[PDB]
């Protein structure tokens, strides 16, 4: 029943692959997949995958079109496959994971997760598809969402936000924060406690708290007077220098978020893909200051005050792991008589 | 007196081929073709064609400068070849049509309209060229536009917009709205009464009336009320339901215009072309709402209210046809309690 | 259900299409269709067409089995597109048409010859399948193949080799002489009087009659007094001149053949297609004498003693139009004092 | 310091992969990797597989170059991934198995057999390299060729050829024959009593016994009567029939042999891959016989005489599976009044 | 006008670019060139160079198709790039040049050799084309052929043989043996005395001298003793060891031939180039002996009998240089108690 003339008919009629029945004709050229319509060819999708174009032309269509964790959680959880379900990756155009289970003929190393080949993956559970919370009991390494209670187990609550074709978002019309479970050779793994990376963009960045808010409301120096944050460098960690040619600090998303309203900037994203930290190579137009590498994090103001506010400042450097999307990363910590020189995240 | 190079030649120099004498140095690699340019190659042309990369870049390059219907009323009435030009598709980066007469010789299958092999297509004929009209008399099936009155012939008034180089627009300095004319087995034919598409789009957005005009402005409940709206459902089809998981009616572009200047979402086009109903796959960022397949046409809204306010309410659900485009377009409308649950339109 | 797949299914199992129920996971990737066999990608299909990957696997699968006239004489004939099946074009590895009548959704036309678009088209029937006599009866242009009579229409005998497979053959466990029908405007053409190539290679050539077994066997000088050839310069046009730079003459396979056996030589076929005249670039290797255009035509040496000895000697140059194949060959005879200097076909 | 450029560097200087240090320039483009030798680019790989260019380049320079099992042997085994080493397939120009461990950083799934994630897999252990028996005992599922005997494991003699750089052959200056050994689950399993397949080529076809001489040069009545094979349809099942036009029997590459001598035919490999039987869709350029698929194996004469002369000829129509190069072949056996009508193998 | 449809026109009708007016539909696709000959793409020109495709195709309709010197010689000589025409390397199926001089628009670096910019380059003189030898004249750094005497130019006589469209020959009618002249900087050099290579392949090879015909009729002990060559190790050097699983020797192409004639063997041309010494994987079928270097040189058996013989035979390991195709060759030397061990051309 599977076949490449049907899952085009299925994109073109029902948006997705629905499990519709119907053909439509299909030409593939130039690592791209078309559809006659009325005699002409309308492209449907243009394969930016290492796949061969036909089979991530399946997987894309085959995608999840629910509210899904964003990719970087699931890779800080160990995730290898997803349980009949495709998590597309949309930062990087590319199904997240390389195999499947019970999907696609060509990608699938077997049919339902209880199989043998399964047991040596981290399987991606999602509560709410009928018995997938009892395949997570029954699986050897596993990591299973929820939107409520597991009977015997104990949960760790996730993000606010989650991926909707792409979008992440903070739920309303749909519940987007979920309860995760993690099992490790069939051992229930206790998740630790950790931050969380807002997944705000520049263009569309929105204050989430009161001291956000008169972040870009309020002016520097009177911003660190209002929040007694003398002392700890945040005029070069979250502002920025740009006196110098090499551009100091600038390590907190919303800091580039308030410089962008004013002027604007050059942003490399030579490693294109979902993660925790971000690397770039900034360039800044108004003054040129620039630098090759700039670890950018998306967390919350109250969140990162509480971090640099909860370190030992009495040593020149040192490396400080700070548990953040369920991964451990490296911050590295500069300070000089007592106060806090620099403070940035490192590569990974 | 055609070739590859003579056709580079006019691009660099006349924007488009214009009929020039002369020969630039052509490299072409990667489905694009490339000039020297002092020692370093430029990029002319990138094939989105399933054309050969030559064939394409000539088509392109003899491509009609002068304002066009647009490809879906071309399509509405089943036009399958142009005489004598090239009517570039914009929306697909493509021609709009398969082969041409008297244009490249790889594609043309006549070189003027009156050969045989002619007869069975539909030709496009265009009354501001010289002899296309006297051609138009004779040729069995076809479709002539023109500016002023035909001798003999009863007209059809097509739409206000024309597509000037992919620039749909309501012409000033220049005239866009023609007379349409079909002839059908050397019969002419009367045009039935239909409507029009706007052809706006969600950014730049325009109201064309006062009911438009207050339609924004206005609030929901105020709008309504001032036009008397109550039992026709626009709370559902206009505005939008975003209260569910599934996005609720919202088919009407202003609708999405009015929605967009608030909150963004994301329309996914999976099917690019110009078409008089356009589907898309759309998801609200604010609350999450979404729909795999939300059929939107661009009516202007006292002609939409003029549809829905012409329809009978005492069944439950039946199909509504509506002209427009000069194609039919077929509606779902339902009804409970004789007032409207939802009216919005079909696939195809 | 027709789809790729199940395309793939019928190849594997049955060598080609079958008709048979049933899919194979299938990738595409480099113009190259593939197949997973336990674990591994296996190629079916390297696409040496213009066409799309898909499609002209679809029509390779899809080629017609059996012996089918050779695609010079379909194209001496006029042939633009066959009915209801697909004539595969060995020499170019693609389709002998553009077209296809009821075989592929991609490239059909129509679904049946009847249909008003093949019309204007010479269309190809096989009266060996049921139904094929009467759609040839009711087409305006059309050419029909027959193994016995046909009542009322004159027939026209054609070679006694078809194609099978790629493979040219005189069939003995199956019949490879049909008769030959053509229609032009609706009305019954009558076919010219002509000879036939007999379609023989260089590595593989085996002489047909005595004159051929003589020609092989004897020495040019024992050859041309047995049968009488003083004066029709059969030194220069049949066994070559090879003592100038530039090659003279040879322009009978059977004389190439000769030449072959003894020393090696190259051929260079610049326009590789089927046709009743082939243009070679030639270089001897024990010579080094060599022609750029060097028009060869597989005649039995018997019809072309026939041939040669019929004409007017008494002029210095004359054209000279002979029926081969179905179609008019023009010839280049120069004479000289009572005697022939040459007689080639032209390159045309 | 694993690198393309050196990889390049010791296919240049070594013929293969040698383990050098150097770098030599590269040029990739067109799936095909290029190196400048004095000012030009000389092709050194072009990409048949479906794999990365320069991936499949590296594993491609790292494939095994001593005598090593033929892929048929090792896929009838169900062997997935070889340990430490690449087994190119020759007749896909693509390598036998698809991930690799501790190769190719791409394609590794390990760096060690012993990990983890190679125990669900079948890894194939060459005996001849150190440490590779004792990683053998300690896999759970593996295949395992030596040389001699391994103390306490009961060894099966495996066929007199191997493959020696896409040669196969019995070695003389090199051993060629080994122990086969395999374990599922943990526990060594007991290889079956089988035939060989002797992978022969119909072009250098050469007998092997002295039934095989006198089957190339007896007459088939002088052959059938010496060897007393009357009523063993030899007339059929070796020799074929071509008096119809569906070619009749020809199941023995030795049939094929002798018909290949006297008059040439066409072999199509639908399926161009190392197996046990083989598929052909074959057309006999004599008489025009022909069949879509055609199963031939390649046995010795005397061990098929051994098979065919032990069937029970009292069924009208029986299964019979025969254990041939460690796989089950089925053959359908076809027996009328005491005799077998036919005994072919099933293209299974 | 140059163009790339004229450039098609004069291919298909006179076999390569004569400067000819006229142009032909071209398609470019999979950087193959077709043209349509009566409504079907044809295969013109499939691109194996690093080249853009229409730029390969008019660098080889533009190929020089008169006796040219071979690109082993040219390399030796070290010419960069040709005046006025294109060598093209058919081992390599691209040009042997990567620039031009007044050819080709895409690839010229000037139109006239005395141009300042091919000032450093050693540029290859015709002397059979007009004025091209006073070009050489003027020229700094260059190269020449001629037929006969320049005056006050001294001579160095090159080989007998020339390739012509691919074929190396010794001309019968047209001359392949050249005079050669060098300028480097200003200053004629005088060209070393050299032996050089025969350029025979192994499928046709044809012995060319006494010697060479005793060689392949006689054997071994038989031939060493008439040619008193006891002591030199043409048991090794000349004939090969294939006792052992690493062949041993097997230096001379004449050895290959005598080889191949009684049991075939697999060559792997891992350096797919024209160069005076080559280098091969060779697998031996019949023992399985083997080795990843094989250095081949085909040279005449008489000259390599006058080279070793007049080696000092004193000393256990020596470099040999020799000059061969006007390139010096080195050659490792080693000998035991006053007899050579083996004598080898370098890989180099
Ligand atoms: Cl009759
Ligand atoms: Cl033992
Ligand atoms: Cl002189
Ligand atoms: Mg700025
Ligand atoms: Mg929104």
């Amino acid at each position: 029943n599977m076949s490449l003339e049907n899952v085009a008919f299925n994109v073109v009629n029902k948006g997705h692959f629905d499990g519709q029945q119907g053909e439509v004709p299909v030409s593939i050229i130039n690592n791209t997949v078309y559809t006659k319509v009325d005699g002409v060819d309308v492209e449907l999708f243009e394969n930016k995958t290492t796949l061969p174009v036909n089979v991530a032309f399946e997987l894309w269509a085959k995608r999840n079109i629910k509210p899904v964790p964003e990719v970087k959680i699931l890779n800080n959880l160990g995730v290898d496959i997803a349980a009949n379900t495709v998590i597309w990756d949309y930062k990087r155009d590319a199904p997240a994971h390389i195999s499947t289970i019970g999907v696609c003929s060509m990608t699938d190393i077997a049919k339902k997760p209880t199989e043998t080949i399964c047991a040596p993956l981290t399987v991606f559970f999602d509560g709410r598809v009928d018995g997938q919370v009892d395949l997570f009991r029954n699986a050897r390494n596993g990591v299973l969402i929820t939107e409520g209670s597991v009977k015997g187990l104990q949960p760790s609550v996730g993000p606010k936000q989650a991926s909707l074709n792409g979008v992440t978002l903070i739920g309303e019309a749909v519940k987007t924060q979920f309860n995760y479970y993690k099992k490790v050779d069939g051992v229930v793994q206790q998740l630790p406690e950790t931050y969380f990376t807002q997944s705000r963009n520049l263009q569309e960045f929105k204050p989430r708290s009161q001291m956000e808010i008169d972040f870009l409301e309020l002016a520097m120096d009177e911003f660190i007077e209002r929040y007694k944050l003398e002392g700890y460098a945040f005029e070069h960690i979250v502002y920025g220098d740009f006196s110098h040619s090499q551009l100091g600090g600038l390590h907190l998303l919303i800091g580039l978020a308030k410089r962008f309203k004013e002027s604007p900037f050059e942003l490399e994203d030579f490693i294109p893909m979902d993660s925790t930290v971000k690397n770039y190579f900034i360039t800044d137009a108004q003054t040129g200051s620039s630098k090759c590498v700039c670890s950018v994090i998306d967390l919350l103001l109250d969140d990162f005050v509480e971090i640099i506010k909860s370190q030992d400042l009495s040593v020149v450097s040192k490396v400080v792991k700070v548990t953040i999307d369920y991964t451990e990363i490296s911050f590295m910590l500069w300070c000089k008589d007592g106060h806090v020189e620099t403070f940035y995240p490192k590569l990974q």
